[PDB]
């Protein structure tokens, strides 16, 4: 009764479940006494999950969030659960539904039990579970319990819970009554507190590798970063829907679980470079060549199992001149740097495969100089005939590649980090414009920390650190690419002075604010 | 809101000397804070700072005014948050109550609602009452030192999703209204304090046509703004802060500008001859140690061929008084080794017969240029030099207004070919560096107010890097009549939308 | 000193002792509570070697005596507000990244690390500029936070001579996609190299007199301790020369200077 | 004053955990066993560790479970008696011979803890 309301101000539908008596069960089990705090209680606080944006472009059999009961529903309990093992659970969860009196629609909560399959939760599974349906227009915060119905005394705080869940499904999808072209994507931020019965059972030391810890991105700048596909500083983060936004580029991508899919190294010097045992055999009037057997750019050797290339191979078809140490030109004018051309390309002439190793470089020179073989190491320079595609690795045959930058929502384009590599042009062209999905300081961050991903995406605030206030928001999907919501046309560039913050894990189906 | 206090004035009442009441009428008005005026536009992605307002007596005009005669204060403030939004505009907003000694590096949406906050709404009808009770670390706060007190951080949350009309995006404009509670009372009364950290910047009532230019010794003739000129210049004279800290070569004098004092040397005359070497010092009897000033104080900062007068103690054919031309290349053309950063400038003497000159301490006032460009002169051999930074980032609808004077020059091509530009002239530079105000915001609103009619000519914001911006959407020059005294209103924040100029 | 340590509440601990000892640390402070974010001082423990310890049977060189400190909050500790758990705190953890020195970037030259090494054959107090940090957000020296700026510098090139004694550039040394350089207390831009010798830099240029080609000019640069003429990167105008017989023009807007080789490596300051 | 004594008698206080009261209604037999077993420290069937100067600075010497294979009488009774509850006490005898200078932390780690590396 605070504001003026054409909306349902009250929902209390008496969810039919017996109250569980936790924490009087696991008190004789654990050999400790562990209160938490009496002020972590009575303080509603936003979970690091479940920020759900209902949209009109959602079917009514579609899930908004699926929260497993655990200490990963507050910053407080997910912070304390880095110490402890085990917890005994109760929560009060408030959904905060928003949207004007011009919206419509319902949404069902469902306290689905622990030992239920995580497959089909259809529209018709609302009468089976202890549920509360809730109008979208509602003004109060919707309080509802989230209790555990378990067969053990306490749930271990690592991957051993198998506990009770809240499933929300939009039961009637969001038709608006407004006579305008206004985006009524109802943004709801739910928020949970522990009850007077939540406690932790046993106290172990904090290890910081814990599951559901607060994920974070490195706070440097975006222009202070090494580009994860060409060794250059990032000369501009941007979006452009005119470019093909399902690219198959290999290097620069990493799951934020912490696995390096593709040909991606953990370093800004290991990327797009060679190290190889050289061989200088052929010599005729068509220049001189260099067949070199590739290795893993260290004391290891390249045995190809699944990496599709050695870690740090140039995955773009061109005619790049590597330059290399060339190892002691024999007699007179001993200049030990040499630029070998390389038409890496799609299946260029004969046997320039990198998947087995032994790519063929060459240079046209009349003086038949002799070069000592050995473990040479080649950096790139001045690509020619640049084409931002996948070069044919196994000489035209198939190759185990990384999957492309995959499922976008239909009003989403990927943020591309854009630098300008060196080039050779017959015309007086410019701005050769290479663009990756992540910088190297995110790849070597995510490969090092090895976070635990609860949901798929995670929101990222972008804040320039002078005259600030939120340039854009964007959800980083858990395959290594930032996707905005730019439903326009043409390249929109952002200033490279902004910290990438973090908000929370959201599902794949979060509606971002349109930029422009 | 979960805080649960018990006392906030009886704790410090033992070790205070005397605690002092204010009156029972200041505890009854909600008078608004200086810098907590926010506006939630629908095109704002959620998670941005609306306001970060501390505790203190600098939340009312009355407490800031009365707190100049006490030595400190304790007690709890109270906040009425009001919002200018009726129904059909949903979207929450949280007022978090952040403690003292909490670092300001980042505050995302999962961080606001983790304090003892209040989650209010845009659709609310009654205003929003909220305590701001000081969590001390000490007994009483002092009133002449800024101190880490409790701050009230507001941030939107499940953002504004409303229906907007044509060409007017529906901003929900919100205000904060502060009032001290019954716990608020000052401590020991110390009467004499003239300059205070809670004094308001004032900008005196001198006319802009009666004030001296801060880049060239001429009275200001015009007051105009050009979107065709570069909106980000790098000036080195007339740069100042509102703090009073000068920037670059700027003197606190109208007579020192574009001038320099040096020790002269008159050596060479061998057929083409006619050169002088000035070893720079300072214009009030000091030395020159090259630090960050990039030049001595008041050195001319523009590229041209400046002719400068001089005082000569010439032995033969005249007394110790004769002036001369002294062409001096300030420009990018480095024929002679021009370096004011080490303090050695070179100047061609005169189209003269041979030579009769004597060295000494001189001061070289300017009189004419040959060709003016608005680029910085070469201070050290063409190399770089510690400069005052360029004029900072504007709101993209704003351009800086500038204060025209006119040099006298040699052209022989066209008359009045150039004009000289500055922001905050020398009667404001010498004002700010003599009062030395304490700033709250980064911007500062002004209203240009003519005298004999009172017509508001324009409003304009004065950024704390010492330049006045003005929101003129256009691409043409336009002037303003130079008879309006600038007057402040409030410390507006950085991203403020001043209206327009037609 | 030796006498002043005993005028405090203190425990003298024998080094040969068994099952360890107990100290209270109760805050004799002047303020009400202590903020956990600032650096205000508290009840400290100076722990001082009182009598010098000796050894007989490990009396060949020495015998270090290890010791641990284990503390608990004895029944009066409270925290006096409640806050969101922020990451960048004072007392968090100083965990290092889980990466080998192989698969890792070098901090002096853009090339991978080929070995840990210990060299006690020289005076080991070098004065390096890039590649040294604190365990803090500060970056003392010319150090970048990125692995691609090191031994590299962005520039506004100006090419002058018509290839009589070669052709000479002038670079003016901006920060690598930063701003104007504005010389302060850094001694160079954020990635300028700190070794010595004839460093060869490959430069993206815009060579167009008649339109047939676009090259990377790839010319050398004197950088050692005793240079030839006018080598000043602290204010920033470096001169790099190409041995050219005939020089067509170069459109000179903005370049980035990356190395390919040195001719004579002296590991001293430049 | 409080006199705050240093070098106290070292102990591990936590709690009594069960009393065999949790497992009482769902066991059937709650078999008491031989009150003289409870009064003898008997050398456990795994036991038998050895520290060495050439070992490492930070290794795990041993990792005892909790179970009836910590007592040969309980290991012989656990051939029958398909379940068990209860607590134990472990006594760690060293042979240092008064000249070796070390220190070893013995720590009861809770279950469902990551078994990787302490």
């Amino acid at each position: 009764a605070s504001g003026q309301d054409l909306v349902p101000t009250a929902v209390e539908q008496a969810v039919p479940i017996q109250p569980v008596a936790g924490a009087a069960l696991a008190a004789p089990a654990a050999g400790q006494i562990n209160q938490i705090d009496p002020w972590i209680f009575q303080n509603f606080v936003q979970c690091p999950l479940g920020e759900f944006s209902i949209s009109p472009r959602n079917t009514p059999g579609e899930i908004l969030f699926d929260l497993a009961l655990g200490p990963g529903l507050n910053p407080y309990l997910a912070h304390l659960s880095a110490m402890y093992t085990g917890w005994v659970g109760n929560m009060e969860v408030q959904l905060v539904l928003a949207g004007n009196a011009f919206t419509a629609g319902k949404v069902v909560v469902a306290l689905v039990p622990p030992y239920f399959p995580k497959g089909s939760l259809t529209t018709a599974q609302i009468t089976c579970f202890p549920h509360v349906m809730c109008d979208v227009r509602t003004l109060e915060p919707i309080q509802l319990p989230l209790l555990d119905v378990r067969r053990v005394l306490w749930h271990a705080t690592q991957d051993q819970e198998e506990s009770m869940r809240l499933v929300c499904m939009l039961y009637t999808p969001l038709r608006t009554n407004s006579p305008g072209d206004e985006s009524f994507v109802v943004s709801g931020r739910l928020l949970s507190k522990p009850a007077a019965d939540f406690n932790f059972v046993y106290l172990t030391p904090p290890i910081e590798r814990t599951i559901y810890r607060m994920v974070d991105l490195p706070v440097l700048q975006p222009r202070l970063c090494t580009h994860a596909r060409w060794p250059a500083p990032i000369y501009g983060l941007l979006v452009d829907p005119s470019l093909p936004s399902n690219p198959q580029w290999q290097n620069g991508r990493v799951h934020v679980d912490g696995t390096l899919l593709g040909t991606t190294p953990v370093s800004g010097s290991w990327v797009s470079c060679f190290a190889a045992e050289a061989a200088y055999e052929f010599q005729s009037g068509i220049g001189e060549v260099a067949t070199f057997t590739l290795i893993e750019q260290d004391g290891s050797a390249y045995v190809p199992g699944d990496r599709a290339a050695p870690l740090g191979y140039p995955d773009f078809s061109g005619q790049l001149e590597i330059e290399v140490q060339t190892e002691t030109t024999k007699k007179g004018e001993k200049l030990k740097v040499t630029t070998f051309e390389m038409i890496l390309g799609p299946t260029t002439n004969v046997d320039q495969v990198p998947y087995q190793g032994r790519v063929y470089a060459s240079l046209t020179a009349a003086a038949s100089l002799d070069l000592v073989d050995g473990r040479v190491r080649a950096v790139p320079r001045s690509v020619y005939g640049f084409q931002d595609v996948v070069p044919e690795y196994n000489d035209g045959l198939l190759v185990p590649l990384a999957p492309p930058i995959g499922p976008f929502l239909p009003g989403e384009v990927l943020l591309r980090f854009r630098t300008y590599m060196r080039q050779i042009d017959s015309t007086d062209a410019a701005a050769e414009a290479i663009d990756c999905a992540l910088p190297q300081e995110f790849v070597s961050w995510f490969a090092s920390n090895a976070f635990t991903v609860q949901s798929e995406a995670l929101l990222l605030r972008y804040r320039n650190t002078l005259t600030g206030q939120l340039l854009f928001e964007c959800k980083l999907y858990s395959e290594g690419y930032i996707a905005l919501s730019y439903s326009g046309s043409g390249p929109l560039t952002f200033p490279t002075d902004g910290f990438f913050e973090v908000v929370s894990w959201v599902p794949r189906l979060y509606q971002l604010a349109s930029v422009g």
